[PDB]
């Protein structure tokens, strides 16, 4: 176990049932049961893919110590920085495969994490037994670096959301409505259910772009909601992105499109096709 | 009941078909005249105006694409007040401007009538069905009166509790939907951009504050109980959403709103929320709109 | 001339009392002048009886066409003879609708919003934006030179309101951008002065409108001078660093995803001007180059 | 004098023209042996990597795309510090991270070498005719003793006023000018739209903060000199960039730059703002940025 921090120290103290660059760190694990990294397995938790390769290949490496018999890099980092860590590993007849986490530090404590399990199909197995203790549920992300790749797409989406659910509840304060009721209303719709499950499915994903909310519609409320919260100066940059991406919509003619061809609109919008 | 319907739009048909189909009887107007034939094949009365269509019937609802269609319905040449009883109640199920709604309902208020806000959640496919959300605004009083004849159009009435609510909760509702779809797309085409399956990352999605929302995950026991100590700092927060912003620029895949919601964590940061739990953005938002800090 | 004048705000007020100043008879209404010579008038149709010259300013759209066409509005008291000048702020297409159904009555009616401030009204310094047919700007430029000091002929109906809007959206919005660059510049502890001389010597300080548009994209080139790609990467540094200093930079931010859009559009080998013709492609509008 | 030019690019190339044209003798290194030939054509030395053309040079200059391929060049194998001399200067004169130039200043200071950063202004028409403005950073004796080499590729030159300060004042102009080009663009467009000859526009806008820029216009005399009784308030500035979006969303002209700028004037109405002159948008980007109001 390399790194001991806000989910890497839970995360061994659940194992018990290690090395740190913090001694106080150490000396806790310790008073529950190495001075840098014969172990079959190798897992590190540490902030960034800078830290994760010089903990692998720096003075004093895991290489250096580590045996021909999966390491398992759980942390954080750029996709590009692991697929490029686990092609440096099999370059020196080693196994690495990325198996992040989704939920928090509280469920790190409770061994509730989501096992995001990225590798080969085969070598899920092999860690699987050791990291499901770790967690509650495990989903096979399909391949080597798919693990890190589907836990940026999660936290991106989870982080922005939040800053967008901000507006929306204080916008809702502003016009002097109780947030329980927007709640109870949002849980019903795709503005609490979210669009992958609810308006995607039989619509853009399904290749119908017919309209069941229309483009025109939504952009003409968002531009109701901009001005409301103007009124009131609620700032909502998020909002106000997000209508001039409706707007660039319309302009490429998808206005009595469904709402879900925004999809369409952002895929061509990063020079994809249909 | 005797009804006018003003409004036989995608929405307003087969509103109006359902309260038919529920035995009342309904003059309906339309400025298109093969709308108002649709309605009238299935038993309600023609009316050549707004006026007309209010003349002796005990409730109005207007379905309208703006507020002030609806102002030009209500009390334009030929208009709503011309024909309407001091004893009706007026329906405006409309998606409008709430501070617009407000207006109507005071301007109704003071010449003897009642108005109530009743917006409707879900789509045209739902108003076929008789299974909308019924957003129900108005007075406690107006909601038990007028829920009888809602509940032919929707399947389910949520009393927003108050003149006004209905409008408000449907425009948080569609600005927070609207919004979503433009941040999902973005969230989705950097998911390909990826080469990874989007049934892999839904399924993950599904199981996080990601595809559940933090309204109900992080928010509750967190900032909604005045509890910043973190589950995920901001900080971290922050530095996921500049990885993401890396590889979407790298990979060309244009990301509007997480360029923007990095710059409101940057706000956060700035302020001395970098070792707060993520949920304290509602905090920063609150401030930045020159709230009193909870 | 005889005037009708209706709107005495921050800005109708002195205008009107420096066409009293330069010996014009006004009728005047306002809602809420006859000290310094003006006819006071109960409402807008008695301000228009007689008058060669109807001036509007009012703060929207909504306001000027409810005191032209409303209860007891201008059109009531207004001769086929005389002029409408709208020098109201307000939306060009409300202008456009208004100019059509004031022309739909046999009446005739101009946009005049003006530039500068309220110090600029009392001195009657105001920048006149002249919309209207080349015989309207004539015909009103007698009058609008004892409210303004300059006049630019915008060159047609509505052209007058839509230099207003362009030039005040591009000024409101560049002091945006302008404070998120100054307080990155004081994050970094460089002092401003040295700043503002190095970006008065490039287009930062002197625009792109006359600096590297006119023979880049405005002439249909876009060999680069600058490509977008590096255009692109210094952006994301300026961004990286006012991430880590907590400078937001919502603008900046913005900018990086329409040079990202114009990268996955193949424009990143372009001149950056290239950024003209992917904001027109966004629009809708076809591809010049 | 004897100089190491690596990277021959739109900059690179004509740059080491000008300083052989000023009859310096260089050696030049490009992944590129085509740009390399260009400049052997007109009288340079080509090298087979960065050490050979660091040998027995006094001025090594890198202009290079970004801060990963300078640090390679310098200290990768067959690298700048393999041929180089405790008695030679090194200049980046690239476009990289601060934070990277600070790093690699200290990485040759440590090794007994002398780097500065001497980024450079304007475009590569102006390194065609040896017109660009040149960013000195590095210690005022390290931009005597580099200035009659640097004039060579530049009409200006200015002291940043420090080791890192050239690359820092270079991030500043370039993100403000970049951004510019951006915002300069839906300016246009929306010109465009509104079918105004952009020569119209042009002319009023060459007249005002539009054209001549807001730092030596309405912020010298107000925000600048602590005066924030207005000129032109913020809710007048804040009103005419909602009709300027209004129009845009109608006309379907997507203003990213635009829109966020409301929501900025917007959290200066929520902070109290809204009668101060608009030059107070400063005050109010310090005020974001967790710095203390002046
Ligand atoms: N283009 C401008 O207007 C301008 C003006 C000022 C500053 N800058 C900055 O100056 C730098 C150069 O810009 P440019 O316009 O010359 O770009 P460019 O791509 O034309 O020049 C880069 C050159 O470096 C070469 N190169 C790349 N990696 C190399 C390596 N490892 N070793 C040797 N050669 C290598 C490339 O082949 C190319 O010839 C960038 O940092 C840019 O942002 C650009
Ligand atoms: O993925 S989420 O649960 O939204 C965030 C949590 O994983 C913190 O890293
Ligand atoms: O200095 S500017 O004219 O803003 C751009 C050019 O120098 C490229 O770096």
């Amino acid at each position: 176990f390399i790194g001991l921090g806000q989910m890497g120290s839970p995360m061994a103290s659940n194992l018990l049932q290690v090395f740190d660059v913090n001694a106080e760190a150490v000396r806790h694990l310790v008073d529950k049961g190495a001075a840098n990294p014969d172990a079959e397995f190798i897992i590190t938790m540490l902030p960034n893919g800078d830290l994760v390769r010089n903990v692998l290949f720096g003075e004093n490496g895991v290489c250096e110590g580590l045996s021909t018999d999966l390491v398992i890099d759980m942390s954080t980092i750029h996709p590009l920085q692991t697929d490029k860590l686990i092609a440096d590993m099999q370059a020196k007849g080693f196994s690495m495969m990325d198996v992040p986490v989704g939920r928090t530090s509280a469920n790190a404590i409770t061994g509730t994490l989501l096992l995001l399990a990225g590798g080969t199909a085969e070598q899920v197995e092999r860690a699987t037994p050791i990291l499901m203790a770790m967690g509650s549920e495990l989903i096979n992300a399909g391949g080597p670096g798919m693990g890190i790749r589907v836990k940026l797409i999660n936290n991106y989406m989870s982080i922005a959301l939040n800053a967008l659910s901000a507006e929306a509840a204080v916008l809702c304060e502003a016009l002097n409505l109780p947030f329980d009721v927007a709640v109870k209303v949002m849980s019903g719709t795709a503005a609490g259910k979210g669009h992958f499950t609810t308006s995607w499915p039989n619509k853009v994903l399904s290749g119908d772009l017919s309209p069941a909310f229309m483009i025109d519609l939504a952009h003409k409320d968002l531009g109701i909601a901009l001005d409301v919260a103007n009124q009131l100066h609620v700032p909502m940059p998020l909002g106000a992105a997000s209508r001039e991406v409706y707007s660039q919509a319309r302009a490429a003619g998808r206005g009595r499109q469904d709402w879900s061809a925004i999809l369409e609109q952002v895929r061509v919008s990063a020079g994809m096709t249909a």
